[PDB]
C-alpha cells in the first residue's frame, strides 16, 4: 500500500538535496520584512528600481481580497503587517487611490490609525519621520553599562531581543530622521476618528516603567549626557564582535537591518562590517516565479538538513547511502567549535553546538544541536574517528545547557528572568528564551537514540519537566511549531524514545487526546489561532505536516494498528502528489506565539516521510 | 633640444595611466616583507605550495653574490633581513647545505647570531619556537587603560607604530607558540662564538625601562592578572573598529600582519574581519616576470597619480585635458570625510584629506593630502562646483594640522613625545611621528599655487621652522625621501612659491650647496648611506630622480641659465629611454632614516618629466 507513497517521497526528497550535500527549502513569514527592506534601501540612499518593482509585484500578490495582509495565510488582517504594506506600496510608486492602497488604507483607518501600531512600526515610521520620536519606548545606549547581574543588563534578554536591543540604543541614541520625498508622505495615517487602541508591554505596564520611560525621554532633551559617548562606542564594539560570517547578526533579520542603521548612523559605511554587512543581504533575498522578491526572515539549511536526514532513514536508506554520507559530512564541517553569548552563564562549558543557518558561531541552539546529533549517530560516515568526536562535543555541550527546571531553552540557560516582559519597548513577540517542552523533547530523543534512559538523572529531571507542564486535556503546548499537535507529537515521540512507559495514564490521556480531534477527512490539522483562542486546539484544516505528527505520537504510543493510524496513513497517501511531494497553504511553524507565524516549507515533504517510515517500521 | 625628451616623457606617462584614470607603480623595499609573509602563512596554516615556490625564486634572486641581502640596492648586507631571508627559505625546502644557504649561514655567525638581530626579527623566531619569548621585550595590553594624557598612551606613537602596538600587546599578552616542522628548525643561528652585539633603543636604555620590561616580564608569570581579559577587548576593539575598507590596517604590512594573528590567537578566523583582513592581501602582492612574487610593504596610488598630473600639467598638457580630467575625477572620490585618529588632537576640525592607499579612511596624511589639493588646483573640472569645495576641504584640513613648531607632520599634530623612544621594543625605525622639512615644503608649495604668500600668519611661522632647520652647509634633510637633495629641492621650490626671494643669503648658501655635488656625469645622485655617514651627503650614483630634485632647487632659484642647470638637462635627456621612460636600480624613496628604504618606481618617470616641464616653463 503506503510503499509506493514512500518509494516516491523518498526519491522526491533525495531529488531537493543540493549539490554540497544539504537541503535548504525557502523560509516563510508576513510582508513586514520585505516592507522595511524598502524602507532600510531607503534610509540607506541603495534603492534599486528594478528590485521595488518585483516588491510591489509580491506585496499585491500577497493582499487579500479585502486589502489586508495577515502573519499567516487565511489569518486575521494585520493592522501592523498592513500598514507597514502600505507605506511600502506608496514609496514604491502607488498612489492613494489605487483600489489596493483604498481598501488598505479603510483597514487602517477603521483601527484607530497609526497609533494602534506596535512599537516597532512606530520606530520604522519615526526614521523616515512620520511619526514624532518622542512617543516611541526609549531604549538608552547606557543599558550596556548594567553588569552580569542586575536588573535589566542585555544579557537578561534572550539572543534575538538582546541584539536587536544592542543595535536599537545606538539608533534611538541619535534619534535621526530620514524624510520620505512629499509624494510618499501618508500622514492619512493618522486620518481617523476610531479611538487608538494601544497595544501595551508583553507583561503588564507597572507605572514605573512609565515613569522610567519619560524620565529618559526627558534626559534626551538635556544638551549633554555624561559617558554616552562611551555608552555607544560600547555598542557598536559589542556590535562589531559578533557579526556573523554571513555579514548578519545572528541570521535574523531584525537585528542584521538595525545594525546597519546604526553603522551608518555612525558615519561608518566605508567600513568593512558595513560593506559585508550589506552585501550579505543577497544570499536571504529569493527571486519568485511570477515575478516578485522576497526576502527571508531567516535562514534554515542545518535544520533543513537535519531532518531530511531522520526522515530519509527512518524511511529506509541506509545508514551508509552515498547520498546521506554527502550530507552527515556537510554537517559535521558545520559544528561550531567556538564559546558564543551562551558562555557567560557556563564558562567552562567545551562548545561543540550548531546553528539555523550557514554561518553564525555566536548562537547555536540546543533544537538544531539535538537534531544534527541525533541524525548523525544514525550515519555511517568514512570518518568514524570525526563522528564519533563531533557527537560527543554536542552530546556534551547540550547536556551542560540543560536549564534549572530541568527542560532546555533554546540559545541560553535560565534565561527566565521576567523583568524584560514590562517595559514599553517589549510590545511584539517573546522577548525571553524560557525553556519549553518541544525543545526538550528533541533533546530526549537525541539522547534515547544512544540508549540512556529514565536511569541517568539528566533525564528523569527533563521527564518530571515536561509531566508538570502537559495540559490539562493531555496535550502539550507547541513553541516553535504549530501547536498542541506538534508539541505533543514531539514529547510523546521522545518519552518512547528514552524508555519511559507509553502505557502509562497521561502518555495515554494524550494519545486519546491526539485521536479526538482527526478530521472527517482522516487528518489532522491545527490553525495558527491556537495561539488566541483555545477553541482551536486541534482544530484546523488538515495539512501533511500536522498529520504526520499526530502519526508519530500515535505510532510511538503503539496505537499504530488503530484506525485513527490507518485512517492518517490513508490521508497522506491520497494526498500524496504525483511526483512524490505535498502542498501545505497552511503556516505549521511558530516564531512567537500570537505574533509572528513561518512557513518551513520542506515540513510538508519531510515529516510525512518520516512519519510514513515509522509506520512501516512497525510491522 | 629636450623638447622631444619631454614629448616622449609625456606618451610615456600617459601610456602608464590606468583606465579608471590613477597612476599605480610598484612600492619597493626588503626581503622581510616576504619572509614574515612566509611565516605569517605557516602561523594562519595556509600555505600554498605554489606561492612559496614563486617566493622562493624572489628571495633568490634578490640575494647578491656574497650570500647577504640589504635594506637598499647597492648596499651594506643587513643581519635582520638575511636572518629572515634564511628561515623563510629554510622553511620553503632549502636545506642548510645548499651553496646559498652557506653564503648566509656565515654572513649571519660572523655578526654574532640571532642575538644580534632587532626585537622584530627575534619576535618572529619567538611566534614559531624558535627563539624564547622570555628575551622579547613586552608590550602588555595594559597599554590600552592609558588615558589621553599619560605618559606612553598609545597617542604618544605615530600612527604606524600605534597600529602595531596594539596589535602586538594582544600577542605578546599570550605569547603563543607555532612550531615550525623538524625540517625547518634553525638552531644554527646560535652556533657563533662571535660576543652578541644587541641593538638598543632608538634613544637609550634609560634602566628605569630595564626595570619596567623586567617586572612586565615578571609579572607575565603569575597565575592571574586582574583585568587583563579586559585589556585585551580593549586591544580587540580598537583594531575591529579601525580595519581599513580593503582589510588591511593602516595600509601598511606591519599591524596588517599582526593584526591578523592576533585575530588568529582570539580563535576568531571564521569572523567577517579576519575573513577580509585574508584575502585583502592579494591586492598587494605583485607577480614578477622572472617567476617570483613579492608582497609591498605597502601601495602609492593617490601619491603617484597626485604626482603625475603635477608633472603632465608643468610638463604642458592643458588643465582641461581629457586624460588628466579622468584623473582630477578620480581623486575627488577619494577624499576622507570622517574623522580618523587624528581628530583625537583636533575634534573641532572639519576632515578633508587623502591617504597614500586606495581606501583608508583613518589615516590620511598631510603630504598626500598637500599634493592632491595642489594637482586639483591645477585642472578644469566638469563639476567646478566640487573642485571647487575639495580644495577647500582639503585646504583647511592641512592649516588645522599643522604643529606647534610651525612645521607638518604626516599624520599627526605635535606627536613629538620623546618617552616612546627610549623603550626596549623600539628598536627598528621611527616611532613617533615629529614634523618634518619636506612634508613642510610640500604644504608650502600647496598654499603657494592658490597665491597666499610670506604676509599670512601660517606660513610665515613654517619660513621661520625651515630656517631653523637648515644644515650648516645649506641643506635640508630628507625625512621621506632620499635625502638632502631630495629635502633642498623641496624646500626652495617651495619657499620661491610662497613669495619669499630667491636672492636671500641661505638660499644661495643652499642653491651653490646644490652646484657643488653634480656628479662628472652632468646629474646628481645621493646613496642611502648618507643617513649613515655624513660623508656621503649629495654623494651617490646619478639617478633621473634625484637629479630632477636638484635641477628644481635650481630653477626655483633662478640659476635655471646656470651650466650645472643645463648640464642636467643633459643628463636627462641623454640618459632618456627609446620609449621615454628611465630607469633608476637605486632607491631613492625613504621610509625611517637608516632603517628601511623604498623604491617609488615612478619617481624615475614623473620627477623627470616635472623637472623638463619646468625648465622649458623658464624660457
Ligand atoms: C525549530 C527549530 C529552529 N529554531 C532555531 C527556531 C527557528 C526560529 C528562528 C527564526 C525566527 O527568528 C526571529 C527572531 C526574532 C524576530 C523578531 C524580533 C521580535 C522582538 C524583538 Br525585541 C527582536 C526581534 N521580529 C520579527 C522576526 C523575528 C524572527
Ligand atoms: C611620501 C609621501 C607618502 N607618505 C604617506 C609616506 C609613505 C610611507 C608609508 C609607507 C611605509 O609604511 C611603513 C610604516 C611602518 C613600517 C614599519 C614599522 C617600524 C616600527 C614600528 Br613600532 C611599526 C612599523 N616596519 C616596516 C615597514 C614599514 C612601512
Ligand atoms: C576578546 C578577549 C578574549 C576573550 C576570550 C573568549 C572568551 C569570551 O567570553 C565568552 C562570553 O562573551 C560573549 C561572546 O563571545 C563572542 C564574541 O566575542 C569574541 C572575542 O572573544
Ligand atoms: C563611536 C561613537 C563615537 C562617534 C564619534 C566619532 C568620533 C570618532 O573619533 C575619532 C578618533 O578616534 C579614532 C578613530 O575613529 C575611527 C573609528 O571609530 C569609528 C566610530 O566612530
Amino acid at each position: 500500500a503506503y510503499a509506493r507513497t514512500l518509494d516516491r517521497a523518498v526519491e522526491y526528497l533525495l531529488s531537493c538535496q543540493k549539490d554540497e550535500g544539504y537541503w535548504w527549502g525557502p523560509l516563510l513569514s508576513n510582508v513586514t520584512m520585505e516592507a522595511e527592506y524598502v524602507l532600510l534601501c531607503h534610509i540607506l540612499d541603495r534603492v534599486d528600481r528594478d528590485r521595488m518593482e518585483k516588491i510591489r509585484r509580491y506585496l499585491l500578490h500577497e493582499q487579500r481580497e479585502d486589502g489586508t495582509w495577515a502573519l499567516y495565510p487565511g489569518g486575521p488582517p494585520d493592522l501592523d503587517t498592513t500598514i507597514e504594506a502600505y507605506v511600502a506600496l506608496k514609496y514604491i510608486g502607488m498612489s492613494r487611490d489605487e483600489e489596493p492602497m483604498q481598501k488598505a488604507l479603510r483597514f487602517i483607518q477603521s483601527q484607530g490609525g497609526i497609533e494602534s501600531s506596535r512599537v516597532f512600526t512606530r520606530m520604522w515610521l519615526a526614521l523616515v519621520g512620520e511619526y514624532p520620536w518622542e512617543k516611541v519606548p526609549m531604549v538608552p545606549p547606557e543599558i550596556m553599562f548594567l553588569g552580569k547581574r542586575m536588573p535589566l543588563n542585555i544579557y537578561e534578554f534572550g539572543s534575538w531581543a538582546r541584539a536587536t536591543v544592542v543595535a536599537l540604543s545606538i539608533v534611538m541614541s541619535r534619534q535621526p530622521v530620514f524624510p520620505l520625498p512629499e509624494r510618499a508622505r501618508v500622514p492619512e495615517l493618522y486620518e481617523t476618528d476610531v479611538p487608538p487602541r494601544r497595544r501595551g508591554a508583553k507583561g503588564g505596564g507597572g507605572w514605573i516603567f512609565d515613569a522610567l520611560d519619560r524620565a529618559l525621554h526627558g534626559y534626551q532633551k538635556l544638551s549633554v549626557h555624561p559617558f554616552r559617548r562611551a555608552a555607544e562606542i560600547r555598542a557598536l564594539d559589542w556590535l562589531l564582535e559578533r557579526q556573523a560570517g554571513d555579514g548578519s547578526w545572528g541570521g535574523i533579520q531584525p537585528p542584521w537591518f538595525y545594525a546597519l542603521i546604526a553603522l551608518k548612523i555612525l558615519d561608518m559605511t566605508q567600513h568593512p562590517a558595513f560593506i559585508k554587512g550589506w552585501e550579505g543581504l543577497e544570499l536571504y533575498g529569493v527571486e519568485l516565479d511570477y515575478g516578485g522578491w522576497m526576502f527571508q526572515a531567516s535562514i534554515s539549511p542545518v535544520w533543513d538538513t537535519g531532518l531530511a536526514v531522520l526522515a530519509l532513514r527512518a524511511a529506509g536508506l541506509p545508514a551508509d547511502h552515498d547520498r546521506l554520507v554527502k550530507a552527515g559530512e556537510w554537517l559535521l564541517d558545520r559544528q561550531i567549535t567556538v564559546p558564543g553569548d551562551w558562555a557567560v552563564k557556563r564558562p567552562n562549558l567545551k562548545p561543540g553546538g550548531f546553528a539555523f543557518q550557514f554561518d553564525n558561531v555566536y548562537y547555536p541552539d540546543v533544537d538544531d544541536t539535538a537534531v544534527v546529533v541525533w541524525a548523525l549517530n544514525t550515519l555511517r560516515l568514512p570518518d568514524e574517528r570525526r563522528r564519533r568526536d563531533a557527537m560527543t562535543k554536542g552530546f556534551r555541550w547540550i547536556v551542560g545547557m540543560q536549564s534549572s527546571n530541568g527542560g532546555w531553552g533554546a540559545y541560553d540557560v535560565d534565561n527566565t528572568s521576567d523583568l524584560p516582559n514590562h517595559i514599553p519597548f517589549c510590545d511584539f513577540g517573546e522577548v525571553t528564551d524560557p525553556p519549553s517542552e518541544d525543545v526538550t523533547a528533541h533533546v530526549l530523543e537525541c539522547f534515547g537514540s544512544f540508549g540512556y534512559d529514565d536511569a541517568w538523572k539528566v533525564i528523569r529531571r527533563a521527564v518530571e519537566y515536561l509531566k508538570r507542564e502537559q495540559k490539562p486535556d493531555g496535550s502539550w503546548f507547541g513553541r516553535w511549531g504549530v501547536n498542541y499537535l506538534y508539541g505533543t507529537g514531539a514529547v510523546v515521540s521522545a518519552l518512547k524514545a528514552v524508555g519511559i512507559d507509553t502505557r502509562e495514564p497521561y502518555i495515554q490521556k494524550a494519545l486519546d487526546w491526539v485521536e479526538q480531534h482527526q478530521n472527517p477527512d482522516g487528518g489532522w490539522g491545527e490553525d495558527c489561532r491556537s495561539y488566541e483562542d483555545p477553541a482551536y486546539a486541534g482544530k484546523g484544516a488538515s495539512t501533511p505536516s500536522q498529520t504526520a505528527w499526530a502519526l508519530m505520537a500515535l505510532i510511538a504510543g503503539g496505537r499504530a494498528e488503530s484506525e485513527a493510524a490507518r485512517r492518517g496513513v490513508q490521508y497522506l497517501v491520497e494526498t500524496q502528489r504525483p511526483d512524490g511531494g505535498w502542498d501545505e497553504p497552511y503556516y505549521t511553524g511558530t516564531g512567537f506565539p500570537g505574533d509572528f507565524y513561518l512557513g518551513y516549507t520542506m515540513y510538508r515533504h519531510v515529516f510525512p516521510t518520516l512519519a510514513l517510515g515509522r509506520y512501516k517500521q512497525a510491522i
